[PDB]
């Protein structure tokens, strides 16, 4: 009479190549009989059986998504930790040839032609078979948009991209975009600082290595263009790269979160700078500070309390299951959940016997614990 439990929980995320085979396992132990069923995006994929494996002989990108297992025996049922199968692939540049036009001095903004791919491909800008590296006059954004500051006539031509998927090695070339540069009025006219690419609202899990805010500015003459970064109003003096276009935070913490501003101005000038801002949110995955005991016995018809509190950013939501089924909490029920997080059961029916599972969820993760509740008296 052993209730189910998991010997090993699967990894949260995993990347596979298209065409390769895929084996998932429900590694559990318990007392005969131990049955297993599989869920794909919370929809039944199998019914209960003796088969603990779910196998896909040949992966497709359409197989990407969430999988999990349910294990059960005559004493109860457990919901396995959910995993995300990510299928590495790369489509083609379906877009045709394009053409844009700009006047000299104006910034030329050329978005990277669309392509669907996992992971996101590495993109490199080209023109006449020559690579186009970022310069003081040429920016390539995080979105792989090509910006050409204070364009001159020789900037006109056919630009295109090459895209390489890092995990399957695929290499595609896009159709070209033809930039025309016009000549209206003298090319010596001054231009006040402009922000072509403002910072974007950006979120990162604290268990990452880097996070980058970006801001691209245009001016004439480009040489006296200066970009200052700020956090919550205060200037920053490190982590700045590109030509002051990129602000890179290493190993971000919850403290690094906040409002980041980009200010473009002319050196030794007369003018109010132009400012654009965006928030950086830093999250922590859920993590228990209070777990119920892995075996619990209460008696009919008293009330029992099962403690469960989690820690994380933002404050994680606590959700209860009984035998892999969402517990019905509410005032017309015997079950009620403290804002504390714990679960209180009143009027213990013999059928309240089984496996209870506490799930702590937030946008950056999911944690889970189980207990065996046995009714006596």
């Amino acid at each position: 009479d052993v209730p189910p439990y998991f010997k090993t929980e699967p990894v949260r995320t995993q990347v596979h190549l298209e065409g390769n085979r895929l084996v998932l396992t429900c590694m559990a132990e318990g007392s005969w009989p131990l049955e297993f069923k599989w869920l794909h995006n919370n929809r039944e994929l199998t019914r209960f059986s003796l088969e603990y494996r779910y196998m896909i002989t040949s992966l497709d990108r359409t197989h990407a998504g969430f999988y999990r297992c349910i294990v059960r025996n005559r004493m109860g049922a457990l919901l396995q930790r959910q995993t995300e199968v990510q299928v590495a692939y790369m489509g083609s540049f379906e877009e045709g040839e394009k053409r844009q036009s700009v006047n000299h001095g104006e910034a030329a903004v050329i978005r990277a032609p669309r392509i669907s791919s996992f992971p996101r491909p590495q993109v490199t800008w080209f023109r006449d078979g020559r690579k186009i590296p970022p310069s003081s006059r040429i920016a390539i954004t995080l979105e792989n948009t090509l910006v050409i500051l204070s364009t001159v006539a020789p900037d006109a031509g056919r630009y295109y991209v090459q895209a390489v998927n890092d995990k399957n090695g695929d290499n595609k070339t896009s159709q070209p975009i033809t930039l025309a540069v016009e000549n209206v009025g003298g090319p010596a006219d001054p231009i006040a600082p402009t922000i072509i690419i403002p910072p974007k609202n950006t979120s990162v899990v604290a268990g990452t290595s880097e996070v980058t805010m970006e801001c691209v500015a245009n001016a004439r003459p480009l040489i006296k263009l200066h970009i200052v970064w700020k956090k919550d109003g205060a200037p920053l003096s490190s982590g700045i790269s590109d030509y002051n276009r990129r602000l890179t935070i290493a190993n971000p913490t919850v403290s690094d979160a906040g409002y980041y501003e980009c200010e473009a101005m002319l050196r030794s000038s007369s003018v109010a700078p132009v400012t654009r801002g965006a928030y950086l949110s830093v999250l922590e995955p859920p993590q228990f500070v209070r777990e119920p005991e892995r075996h619990i016995t209460a008696e009919m018809e008293k009330v029992v309390d099962i403690p469960c509190r989690a820690k994380g950013v933002p404050p994680p939501s606590i959700t209860w299951y009984k035998d892999a089924a969402l517990v019905e909490v509410g005032k017309l029920t015997r079950f009620k959940q403290r804002s504390d997080g714990g679960l209180q059961i009143s009027g213990l029916l013999p059928d309240d016997t089984g496996m209870l599972q506490c799930f702590a969820h937030n946008a950056a993760g999911e944690a889970q614990t189980s207990t065996y509740l046995a009714v006596t008296s």
